[PDB]
C-alpha cells in the first residue's frame, strides 16, 4: 500500500515529511495540460523536489471558449492543490481565496434552464418528471457493482421512461452524456453528485471562475511553477517510452523525443520519474471561422500515438483503441463560440435568462438547453467578460450540439457541414428572433468560431476494467499515468478534479509521500444525503405521497413508521422534509 | 442565521473576508483557559482584530498531571485552530505538524488494557462481551432524540447486562463516566466515536501529545498571542457582568472586576465583545503531598460565582446549579500522580504493559483499568517524560479512582481520606507487588501528589435543554459563552475539541465571520461507519453469526440477502467483513 485515502481536517492541513531519497530524484512530465501542471505543483510543494529537476515537455513552441468547465465545492483534490498557488489578480491571496470570495458575493443560479418552441420556457421546468420506474432504474444503476457494468451502454440500463423525463434533459446537457456512453461513468456521476440533486435544475450548486480555466487555473500554476525554477522544454514531440517489464518491477528506461525536429533520446534511471498524460480530448481539433465550417478529421495525435506505443509494451497499460476508435458519428463533435456586441441579440438573451449579460455578474447561471432543436443545441453565457482584452460591451456565448449527423431546424444541414454563421443562424432561430432579421445578425453583427474536436466524447466511451491504466501501474517504479484516461477509485472524468486527483495520486505513490490523499466525498454513503436525494428525485414528495399508489410499498411503509415512531430516525425523516 | 456548518476541503482552506466594522470592535475574554485562548487566536486570525484590542483577564498573578487528555484525528475545530499556531519545539512547523509527525512515527496502541487479581490480565481482554440485549440498548440510546433524554441518568437507559460487559469497563474508564451521569452526553459520546469502536479496547485510534496540554497546546497559543500584542491583564477577579435584557436585543453593558484587590469597572459598548467561560472543572482544587491527603471542599470558585451572577439576570443564560450542586459523594473526586525512578516499580510496570517506560515512546498506550479495585482505580503512563526538566530516568504515572466513598482493598479507607503514599500503596498492591516491600516503595521510593477536584465530573451531570447556555445566546450582541459548559450541536464535552469549537462558534457569530464552521464528523450518518460498528460491537461476527439464534431476525435476514444478492450493497457487506 503506497498510498491511503483520508478525510477531515487532520490530513487536510497536515504537511508530510520530505520523502526519502528525493534529492537524487528527477521528474519528466509529458505535456503541459491541467493534470501535468498539477503534478509538477505537487512535486514542488508536497514532494519538496527542486524545480531544476522537474521538466515539462511541451509539443507546441514557446475568442475561443472551452465551455462546460463547471465546478463544485467538493473538488477535494482541486482545492488541496489550488491552496499554495498564489493568485494573479489580487495580492496576498490564493486561487481558492478568489474563488471562495467571488462565489459568495455572486452566487450562481439559473432563472431559466430549458426553452422550446423558439424561445418559450418549458412548462415543466424545474421539475424532474421522473416516473416510478425511472427512479427505480436510477436506484438500480447505483446499486449495481462497477465490475458488472463492463462495456455497458446507457440504453442498456435505462428505458424509454427515463429518457422522456426532464432529469435526463438536464443530465445529458450538463455533462454532455450520450445514450451510447459508459454506464460505469454515468453511475460514477450519479453517485458523485447525489448531494447536488436539489441544485441540479437551477444550477445553485455549480461554481464558476471569473475567466476561462486557462487564465484562472493554468496561468496561475504556470506562474507558480516558473517561480520555483521548473524547466519548460518546448518543441518536444514524445514518440514512445522504452519500458522493460520484468516479473518483479517495471522501469521507464528511455524516452524517444523529437526535440525541435531532431530525434534524440533521454536516458532514465529508477529515480527519474515519468508522468504521462495518455490521450487527449482537445487533440486534432480543427478550427473554422464565421464563413467556413471546421473540417472534420480522425487523425490520431501525439497523445494518442504515445498511448498506443505504450500499450504495445504491456497489457496493463490500458487499451487506447476503446476510446479513440469507433466513435459514433452522432456523437458530439462540433462546438461553436459566438462573440457579439449587437443590442437586439443581447436584448433577446436578456429576455430569456432574465439577467443583463453586460452587468458583469452571473448571466445565464449555466447552460440553456434547446429541447426542440434537432441538433440538441445547448448554449451558455458565463460572467462576461471571460477574457482580458475583450471589450466591456461584448458578450461571448458558447454553443455545442449533441447530435451531429442530423439536419437542423432552420438549416437543413448537419452541424458538421455548417459554417460559423450557419451555427449562429440556427441559434438565433431558437432564441425567438424572427426569420427576417435572422440572417444579417449572424453574418454581420456576430462572429462565430466553430471547432471540431473528434475526441471530446472519448472519456465517456464504453470501457471495461483495465481499459484505462492505473494512475501508478502495478509493480511500476518510475512510470505514472495522469489525466482523464487514468483509472482511479470513485471519481468522475471530464472534471478539473479528476485531472488533479490523478496528478496527486501519481506524485504521492511514486515519491512515497506519507500524507492522506483526500478521498472522494462520502455523499453516496451518507444517510442525510441519500434522504435528501429521495425527496428531490420524486418532485418534492413525502414518503406518504411517494407510496400513495403502490400497495406493496404502502404496507412496508406503515410497518416502517410504526418501528421508528418517536425515534431519532423519525426526527431525521422530518428534518429532511420527508415526513 | 449568523453561522453555517460545513465540511470538506473547500471551506477548510478558504480564508474569509475581513468582517465589517471590526476596526471599531474590541474583545474582553474572561479567564485564560483553553477555550479562552482559542477564542483570542480565532479573533486574531479569522477576525483580523488587532492584538491591542483583545484583553485576557486572568485571576492568577503573573509534578502534576491533568491526565485523560486523549485526542483523535477528527477534532475538526482543533486542527483548524492549531494550524496557524507555530510550534515551540521545531522550527518552520505548526502544532499540527509536530502532532502529525509524532503520531505517525510512534503509533499509540495498548498491549494491555484491564488487569485483575493483582496483576494478571483479564482473560476476555479485547473482546467486548456485549450481549444481544446490551447491543439493543446501545442502539436504542442512539436512536432516541436528544429532547427526550432530559435529566436522564445512565442507569435509566441501560440494564445489568450492559454494566457486566467489557465494553462498559472500557467506556466508564476512558471517559470517566459514572452510572448517575447524563444520558444526553453519553449518547453524544457513542455517536461521536462510533467510528473508533474498532480501536476502542486497544486505543489504536487515540492520539497523544509529546507533553501535557499546557506546554503542547496552551503555551504555543500563549506565545502566538503575545507575538500579536494581545493584552494580558492579571490579578483580575470578575464578579459579575451587567446585562440589560430587552425584548429585542441583549448587550453586555459593564463588567465588575477586582483589579489587584481594588474593585473597579470597565464600560462596554455594543462593539466591545465579551467572552465568558462559565464554570470550571479545575476550580477549588485542593492539593496534597506524599504524606497528607488532599482536603475535600465544596467552595464555589470565581467561575461558578460568575455563572450564578449571570444566570440571575436572564433565564436563557443557563442553570449553573445543575452542575456545581448535589454532586454525588461516590463520584470521581480524587486524582493522584506518582513520580518515581525506582527500578523494580518500573520493572513491574514493564511486566504488565510489555513496553519500556524509559524508552521515550508509547508506554501503556493509554490507561490501565483495575477491575478488582473497589476504588475503580485506573492508571496511565504516557510517553515519558511528559515534562521538560524531568530527569530521563524518572517516570510519571497518573492515577484516578471513580468511586470515592468506598474503602479500598489494601487500605480500608476511602480515596478521600488516603494520603499520597496510601494511594500509591494500593496502586502497587494491584500491580502484583508483594505485601512486604509494598510499604517502603511508596513512602520512600516514590512521590505521589493527590489532588481533589470537586467539579471534575460536573460536565457529565444530568441536564435538560437550556441548562447550558447557547454559545451565543439568542438576541445577544456582544456576550458569548465558551468552554465545556456552553451548548452546541452534536459535540462531546470534556474534549479539547469542544472548548475550541465553542471558541470558534462564538467568534464567528459575534463578528459575523462568513466562513463555514467545520461540523462534527458525519460518522453516525455514514453507511460505511455504521456497518463497521455492527461488526465490532458483537465481537467480530457476520450477519449469519449475529442472527444465528433468533428466528425473527433470521427470517428478516434471509429476505434481506435475497433482495441485495449481486448488488453494491452485498459488495459493501463483504468489504466490511459482515458477509
Amino acid at each position: 500500500s503506497h498510498m491511503y485515502y483520508s478525510y477531515g481536517n487532520y490530513e487536510a492541513f497536515a504537511r508530510p515529511k520530505k520523502p526519502e531519497n528525493v534529492e537524487n530524484k528527477s521528474a519528466y512530465l509529458i505535456g503541459s495540460g491541467l493534470a501535468s501542471l498539477a503534478a509538477a505543483c505537487f512535486l514542488i510543494r508536497d514532494g519538496q523536489m527542486e524545480g531544476s529537476k522537474i521538466h515539462i515537455l511541451e509539443e507546441l513552441p514557446k475568442y475561443v471558449v472551452r465551455g462546460g468547465r463547471e465546478m463544485e465545492n467538493h473538488f477535494e483534490c482541486l482545492w488541496d492543490l489550488f491552496r499554495s498557488i498564489p493568485s494573479l489578480e489580487i495580492d496576498n491571496a490564493s486561487v481558492l481565496d478568489e474563488f471562495y470570495w467571488l462565489n459568495k458575493e455572486d452566487p450562481n443560479y439559473s432563472r431559466c434552464r430549458v426553452i422550446e418552441k423558439q424561445g418559450q420556457r418549458l412548462v415543466t421546468d424545474g421539475d424532474f418528471t421522473l416516473t416510478k420506474t425511472a427512479i427505480k432504474e436510477i436506484l438500480d444503476l447505483c446499486l449495481t457493482n462497477e465490475e458488472d457494468l463492463d462495456d455497458v451502454k446507457i440504453t442498456d440500463v435505462f428505458s424509454d421512461d427515463f429518457f422522456n423525463s426532464n432529469f435526463w434533459i438536464y443530465w445529458k446537457t450538463m455533462f454532455a452524456f450520450e445514450p451510447w456512453h459508459s454506464a460505469m461513468e454515468m453511475r460514477r456521476y450519479l453517485m458523485r453528485f447525489v448531494h447536488h440533486i436539489s441544485g441540479l435544475a437551477d444550477f445553485s450548486a455549480l461554481k464558476f471562475t471569473k475567466y476561462n480555466q486557462y487564465e484562472s487555473l493554468v496561468l496561475p500554476m504556470v506562474e507558480y511553477l516558473k517561480s520555483h525554477g521548473v524547466q519548460f522544454e518546448y518543441d518536444v514531440k514524445v514518440e514512445d517510452i522504452k519500458i522493460d517489464v520484468t516479473t518483479s518491477q517495471k522501469i521507464a528506461r528511455e524516452i524517444l523525443i523529437d526535440r525541435n525536429g531532431n530525434a534524440e533520446s533521454i536516458k532514465l534511471t529508477i529515480n527519474d520519474l515519468v508522468f504521462v498524460t495518455n490521450g487527449s480530448i482537445t487533440e486534432s481539433s480543427t478550427y473554422g471561422d464565421n464563413d467556413t465550417p471546421a473540417p472534420p478529421t480522425d487523425e490520431l495525435g501525439g497523445s494518442w500515438t504515445l498511448w498506443k506505443n505504450l500499450a504495445r509494451q504491456s497489457p496493463e497499460f490500458g487499451n487506447p483503441d476503446k476510446f479513440c476508435q469507433n466513435i459514433p458519428k452522432k456523437s458530439w463533435f462540433v462546438s461553436a463560440t459566438s462573440t457579439t456586441n449587437n443590442k437586439e441579440i443581447i436584448d433577446t438573451i436578456e429576455s430569456i435568462c432574465k439577467r443583463d449579460p453586460l452587468a458583469g455578474k452571473t448571466v445565464t447561471g449555466g447552460i440553456i438547453t434547446i429541447n426542440d432543436s434537432a441538433w440538441q443545441m445547448s448554449f451558455t453565457i458565463n460572467r462576461q467578460q471571460q477574457f482580458k482584452d475583450q471589450p466591456e460591451n461584448e458578450i461571448s456565448t458558447w454553443i455545442y450540439a449533441l447530435y451531429s449527423d442530423v439536419n437542423g431546424d432552420y438549416i437543413k444541414k448537419p452541424i458538421t457541414e455548417c459554417s460559423g454563421n450557419e451555427i449562429c443562424q440556427e441559434w438565433l432561430y431558437h432564441l425567438g428572433v424572427s426569420t427576417d432579421k435572422i440572417e444579417d445578425l449572424a453574418k454581420h453583427a456576430s462572429n462565430t468560431i466553430p471547432v471540431y474536436m473528434p475526441y471530446i466524447t472519448s472519456y465517456f466511451m464504453t470501457r471495461a476494467i483495465g481499459d484505462r491504466p492505473l494512475v501508478v501501474p502495478h509493480q511500476s517504479q518510475n512510470l505514472a499515468f495522469i489525466g482523464n484516461f487514468a483509472e482511479t477509485e470513485r471519481d468522475t472524468v471530464f472534471t478539473t478534479e479528476y485531472s488533479v486527483r490523478t496528478a496527486m495520486e501519481a506524485v504521492y505513490q511514486l515519491l512515497n509521500i506519507d500524507r492522506g490523499i483526500p478521498e472522494v466525498i462520502n455523499s453516496p454513503f451518507d444517510l442525510r444525503v441519500l434522504m435528501d436525494a429521495i425527496y428531490e428525485l420524486n418532485d418534492h414528495q413525502d414518503l406518504r405521497e411517494i407510496t400513495k399508489d403502490s400497495k406493496m410499498q404502502k404496507l412496508a411503509l406503515a410497518g416502517f413508521l410504526k418501528k421508528i415512531k418517536g425515534t431519532y430516525i423519525e426526527s431525521l425523516l422530518k428534518e429532511h422534509k420527508l415526513l
